[PDB]
């Protein structure tokens, strides 16, 4: 029986244009971490678009790390290979992202939906 | 049972100044964090010299990060806005160097020193 997709976000949200003033980046096992290393003492949620069996998340599609202005700051993305990510990889790509963002004093959290299956 | 000063570092090595490839700095609340994003993939060692009193850090005199090849790559030390720094504060700043060299595929170590007084993980 198939699996459940959950979005925190809009198409428009996945694909609004950003870009880091000050740049850094990563791949970690088949995943891409994105943040502004720019930002600073802001107010930061990160929102995820993802699919679910059992409660558990399965695949990310993607996550984004949003200001409260709606400046995207950070960006969880999968990438085309062998292996494919687990909720494992995406756990950690989680505590990842959020470490290297409270870095400048930025305060992180997470929607319900990736508090509930993916971190938490 | 007075303090006891435990120095994981030569006199050299606390006193040799280093540059950072690519700087990345912060205070958090009175220590200064440096660490250098240039490295990568390389074996890491933290020591420290700092008091103890009992079973934990009491005062962080330096806090540094080593490679193999004795370059240094990290640093917590303490800032002169006095009260000041307790042994959480630098808890929290071993934790939060750790978590920033570990962004580039560095495996970060602590001496035994630092693993019983000051840091554990």
């Amino acid at each position: 029986p198939a699996s459940r997709y959950l979005t925190d976000m809009t198409l428009e949200e996945m694909s609004r244009d950003w870009f880091m003033l000050m740049p850094k980046q990563k791949v970690a096992g088949s995943l891409c971490i994105k943040m502004d290393q720019a930002i600073m003492d802001k107010t930061i949620i990160l929102k995820a678009n993802f699919s679910v069996i059992f409660d558990r998340l399965e695949t990310l599609i993607l996550l984004r790390a949003f200001t409260e202005e709606g400046a995207i700051v950070g960006e969880i993305s999968p990438l085309p290979s062998l292996p494919g990510h687990t909720g494992e990889d995406v756990k950690n790509a989680i505590g990842v992202l959020i470490g290297g963002l409270e870095w400048n004093d930025n305060t992180v959290r997470v929607t319900e939906t990736i508090q509930r299956f993916a971190w938490r």
